């Protein structure tokens, strides 16, 4: 707890200083930058104020980035344990002892102060016993940097923390240099101390050069995350306290939403609404809810979530009683400006509810994004299946009014109780264009899929009732429950294909494609041409509609994590505004499907029969699903490694291991081979340089291991002879192209 803790968020500009005396050589570096504690980024452009550096660049990165640890993104249960963020406006000091393996040493002292709004960093270091012909001063350090963990514990003897981290520097010969870092961090002031437990920090550092800076310089795009303590497995009551509200929002509305649909032919000719007017009801219900959801997703930050959400059903609590009785008055010169007062504010009532609710749902659970959406969907399905059987008494009470007062009282009494739930105040507006968000080709291709999936349901819903009268002849109340089977299958597909979509991320894309593919199948048997000579059996049509609902429910849910990852990976922000604009995107792309689908399908039904009228929508969805493979199966350039060749070993012998690559070429890159022993930490074994003329070997396997590379298939082989009983371990392959990427690794058991 501190006065500057709440002001620490947002951008905070940084001033960075450095003077240093390494091996009798004096130099100085100064620079500027900024970052965030909520985003976690840290961009620092450093320029040498002296000239040619007597040290390699990454050897200074560990004392210029890890010296600036005020910007640390901590998780929820770790927010108490912020010692670097404990007190900024006084300043703190950091003493680091840096050792190298069998080489010289660094000692540095760090003073950081906070004046006004900006942060000043002052570093001084002394470097002793370094050689010109060694690994360091020969400029043998490759201009890349890896990902390392920082292990922090606290001590109350000097009210501070002590930390350790070992850094692997890459070598142009191929090997690594181990930098031991011991940290003693204390605060200057006598203020309150926020003592951490045992925890660790994770880093992801970039290292690039801008050509427009003429002198010696570097650019850091460090990303720092935190972890360390296992969270309790129980669900917190504060997070239930919003999930109950979201469940009530999705549950109470759908009864009124489902009963207002077929209610309208009780008055459609009382109002004098001709087919042009009936058509413009659907036209307004499409386009006005497009515009409303779009402007809401644009201006969620400016309006704010509270009056967005708790009044989001107050207008729905108005439209549940707006149809109180409309057989009373002879709307004559009333109905000139009432046709957009019948169902348009119903549309913005349920567009304003779901756009906000999806955003506040997805904010609370980043680790379970698809699970809780599927949970609300299966709660919706359980509400929909048991929807109208409770009406067998109530609207026989005193007339035709009853479904719009008694349930209207429930909505009007449940609407003001949603005010306790939202504590959310404010975020930042989105800087990138929402048109630029759409103009990304990935959303530009999933848009057509989600419009097709909406068009399927929109065409099918007023079609089975007019179809099954002819060759099946079921009564009106029977027309419902087939459809209920579909809902049952959406329920079966609501969490089961959602929770799995949280487990394995890269499996979702093909899964989405698979959904679309089987969606094509589920209409080709729906209305078949009798060239296929299938008989209209009830059981086969029921089964193909159940697997239709299963496919639709399996394909609807992983749309939202896919577009979240699409917005995340392509350089947009990481916050509530991006989540809200993605939710409005989903709202608009769902709402346009009520206009693309039912119009042309209802036109072509009476024209060509519900065989080819179903077949045109089926082929439309089939082309919609087939379009996804052009962007997935042609640009599947995610970098990954495949390791194999490990099995049981007869002791004192010869075998081989291999690892192949995908996502990058090996024309200008090096590669490493690591080993994890049981119970002991990792250790560099082999290294193939970018040139490949030479290689680097561990001394314990020197003269025993042969590394080889085949450039055509991007395959790398490691062979040996006379294996040892200590060589029961798991081997990893490491590559460094804009991240430190590792493979899964495989086992060698010398038994």
């Amino acid at each position: 707890v501190s006065k500057g803790e709440e002001l620490f968020t947002g951008v905070v500009p940084i001033l960075v200083e450095l003077d240093g005396d390494v091996n009798g050589h004096k130099f100085s570096v100064s620079g500027e930058g900024e970052g965030d504690a909520t985003y976690g980024k840290l961009t620092l452009k450093l320029i040498c104020t002296t000239g040619k550096l007597p040290v390699p660049w990454p050897t200074l990165v560990t004392t210029l980035g890890y010296g600036l640890q005020c910007f640390a993104r901590y998780p929820d249960h770790m927010k108490q344990h912020d010692f670097f963020k404990s007190a900024m406006p006084e300043g703190y000091v950091q003493e680091r002892t840096i050792f190298f393996k069998d080489d010289g040493n660094y000692k540095t002292r760090a003073e950081v102060k906070f004046e006004g709004d900006t942060l000043v960093n002052r570093i001084e270091l002394k470097g002793i016993d370094f050689k010109e012909d060694g690994n360091i001063l020969g400029h043998k350090l490759e201009y890349n940097y890896n990902s390392h963990n920082v292990y922090i514990t606290a001590d109350k003897q000097k009210n501070g923390i002590k930390a350790n981290f070992k850094i692997r520097h890459n070598i142009e010969d191929g090997g690594v240099q181990l930098a031991d870092h011991y940290q003693q961090n204390t605060p200057i002031g006598d203020g309150p101390v926020l003592l951490p437990d045992n925890h660790y920090l994770s880093y992801q550092s970039k290292l690039s050069k801008d050509p427009n800076e003429k002198r010696d310089h570097m650019v850091l795009l460090e990303f720092v995350t935190a972890a360390g303590i296992t969270t309790p497995g129980w669900l917190s009551r504060e997070q239930v306290f919003v999930l109950i509200s979201a469940a009530s929002v999705n549950l109470g509305s759908m009864m009124c939403y489902s009963i207002l649909g077929p209610f309208f032919p009780k008055e459609a000719e009382k109002k004098g609404a001709s087919n042009t007017i009936i058509g413009m009801i659907f036209g307004c219900f499409a386009l006005f809810e497009l515009l409303a959801s779009l402007v809401f997703g644009n201006y969620l930050v400016h309006i704010g979530a509270k009056f967005m959400f708790v009044a989001g059903m107050f207008v729905s609590g108005g439209v549940t009683i707006l149809f109180g009785v409309l057989d009373r008055v002879p709307d004559g010169p009333v109905f000139i400006a009432m046709c957009f007062l019948v169902r348009v504010m119903d549309a913005v009532s349920f567009a304003a509810a779901m756009t906000a609710s999806s955003s506040i749902l997805a904010k609370a659970f980043p680790n379970n994004v698809a699970t809780v959406l599927g949970s609300l969907e299966t709660f919706s399905g359980l509400g929909l299946i048991l929807g109208p059987p409770v009406g067998g008494f109530l609207y026989q009470s005193f007339g035709y009014e009853v479904p719009f007062i008694v349930l209207g009282c429930v909505v009007l009494l449940m609407v003001p109780l949603n005010m306790y739930i939202l504590p959310n105040y404010e975020s930042d507006p989105g800087e990138h264009s929402f048109w630029k968000l759409i103009a990304l080709p990935k959303v530009g291709l999933i848009a057509f899929v989600i419009n097709s999936l909406s068009s399927c349901f929109g065409f099918l819903d007023p079609t089975l009732s007019l179809f099954v009268l002819e060759k099946f002849n079921l009564p009106a109340g029977y027309v419902g429950l087939v459809f209920l089977g579909m809902a049952l299958s959406y329920a079966i597909s609501s969490p089961l294909f959602g929770l799995l979509s949280d487990k394995r991320p890269p499996l979702r894309k093909w899964l989405l494609v698979f959904g679309n593919l089987i969606t094509a199948g589920c209409y080709m048997l729906l209305g078949p041409v009798p060239i296929l000579h299938i008989k209209s059996q009830l059981w086969l049509l029921v089964l193909i509609l159940v697997v239709s609902g299963l496919s639709a429910g399996m394909s609807i849910i992983p749309t939202f994590p896919e577009i979240l990852s699409c917005a995340h990976e392509n350089g947009f922000e990481e916050g509530l505004s991006t989540l809200g604009l993605v939710s409005g995107l989903f709202s608009a792309m769902w709402s346009i499907g009520a206009f693309m689908g039912p119009t042309l399908g209802g036109f072509l039904y009476e024209k060509i029969g519900f065989e080819w009228a179903a077949a045109i929508q089926g082929l439309w969805a089939l082309i919609s699903g087939l379009a996804m493979g052009l962007f997935y199966l042609l640009e599947y350039s995610q970098v990954q490694l495949v390791e194999s060749g490990g099995a049981l070993v007869q002791p004192g012998g010869s075998l081989r291991l291999s690892c192949a690559a995908s996502g990058f070429p090996v024309n200008r890159y090096s590669m490493r081979w690591y080993r994890q022993a049981p119970g002991k930490e990792r250790e560099w074994v082999a290294g193939m340089s970018s040139a490949g003329d030479r290689s680097s070997y561990e001394d314990s396997v020197k003269g025993r291991f042969t590394i080889s590379r085949d450039d055509a298939r991007n395959t790398v082989y490691l062979q040996m002879n006379s294996l040892k009983p200590e060589d029961t371990a798991v081997y990893y392959c490491n590559v460094n192209v804009g991240f430190e990427y590792w493979g899964q690794g495989t086992q060698v058991t010398v038994s």
